[PDB]
DNA sequence: CCGACGTCGCATAAGC
DNA sequence: GCTGATGCGA
DNA sequence: GTCGG
């Protein structure tokens, strides 16, 4: 399918999820609506009618009501009303600052803070997150190219195999399964030495590192397991510099850690296939074990696991490359 | 009819 | 001061 | 808002 088929009634919808979650604040109304995106935007046919909408799973009354009034006339008298009313608009906007939620964004906007340019004028009122969100809202809204993700893996790669050759690193991500482009970078991190039951060093060490060879730029929020951050590539001679790059990096135990690769590495829909056909087999699988059920329900102890191929023997299904995980 | 809708690490507030 | 709740992002 | 027990 392509854009031009119905895009009118995604963008609707996606808009109107947008305002859910940020001016409504109702977070499964948000889901909702982008549920109805995502089963829209992959069928396979111009719309004519809410009816015929409807039977798609995620579709329901209101929708199948929206999408007619969509097709009749153009437009939705809420979406139109909702879009040029200074507040909510406001709000909706704000939230586009990382570090910015509904909350924060509703309490700016309460007190005459609107715009980028207001924020610029409030520092003092922002925490920590915010700035920086506020600095990079341009380059975060960037997506990142395949190359650009390789050249950055390959910095990640080097200085942590630097701080300890015996570390593992991978970035997870659509990146791993061959995206073209990235929102961000997100490396999975682990240790010989950390396990589940079992220094608290380990995740500091490599980003102090990466701050060192003037790789990583700020720091969002930083723990002994999580890192969340920005980052930049260096910039080529005279030629113009990189976007700043947000990046996370987790520390994961060694016996959770394909667990976690396999979770991360997505898609959502792979995910939940999987998990889904492992209930079926016996087996319940979250981002850090794999469990067996157990007759009546009752999960027993984890399953050791040495490898991605490991949690496929598991529940009888064949290793599939991270090239094949869209479903 | 009515509850589910993912879960959790970190920063920060909020109350004691 | 310490702790749980909240906000946020993922 | 949608699904489903
Ligand atoms: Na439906
Ligand atoms: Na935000």
């Amino acid at each position: 399918p392509q854009e031009t088929l119905n895009g009118g009634i995604t963008d609707m919808l996606t808009e109107l999820a947008n305002f859910e979650k940020n001016v409504s604040q109702a977070i499964h109304k948000y889901n909702a609506y982008r549920k109805a995106a995502s089963v829209i935007a992959k069928y396979p046919h111009k719309i004519k009618s809410g009816a015929e909408a409807k039977k798609l799973p995620g579709v329901g009354t209101k929708i199948a009501e929206k999408i007619d009034e969509f097709l009749a006339t153009g437009k939705l008298r809420k979406l139109e009303k909702i879009r040029q009313d200074d507040t909510s608009s406001s709000i909706n906007f704000l939230t586009r600052v990382s570090g910015i939620g509904p909350s924060a964004a509703r309490k700016f906007v309460d007190e005459g803070i609107k715009t980028l340019e207001d924020l610029r004028k409030n520092e003092d009122k922002l925490n920590h997150h915010q700035r920086i969100g506020l600095k990079y809202f341009g380059d975060f809204e960037k997506r990142i190219p395949r190359e650009e993700m390789l050249q950055m893996q390959d910095i990640v790669l080097n200085e942590v195999k630097k701080v300890d050759s015996e570390y593992i690193a991978t970035v997870c991500g659509s990146f791993r399964r061959g995206a073209e482009s990235s929102g961000d970078m997100d490396v999975l991190l682990t240790h010989p030495s950390f396990t589940s039951e079992s220094q608290p060093k380990l995740l500091h060490q490599v980003v102090e590192q990466l701050q060192k060879v003037h790789f990583i730029t700020d720091t969002l929020s930083k723990g002994e397991t999580k890192f969340m951050g920005v980052c930049q590539l260096p910039s080529k001679n005279d030629e113009k510099e990189y976007p700043h790059r947000r990046i996370d990096i987790r520390l994961i135990p060694k016996d959770q850690y394909y667990c976690g690769v396999l979770y991360f590495t997505g898609s959502d829909i792979f995910n939940k296939n999987m998990r889904a056909h492992a209930l079926e087999k016996g087996f319940t699988i979250n981002e850090y074990t794999i469990r067996p059920l157990g007759v009546t329900g009752v999960a027993g102890e984890p399953l050791p696991v040495d490898s991605e191929k490991d949690i496929f023997d598991y529940i009888q299904w064949k290793y599939r490359e991270p090239k094949d995980r869209s479903e």
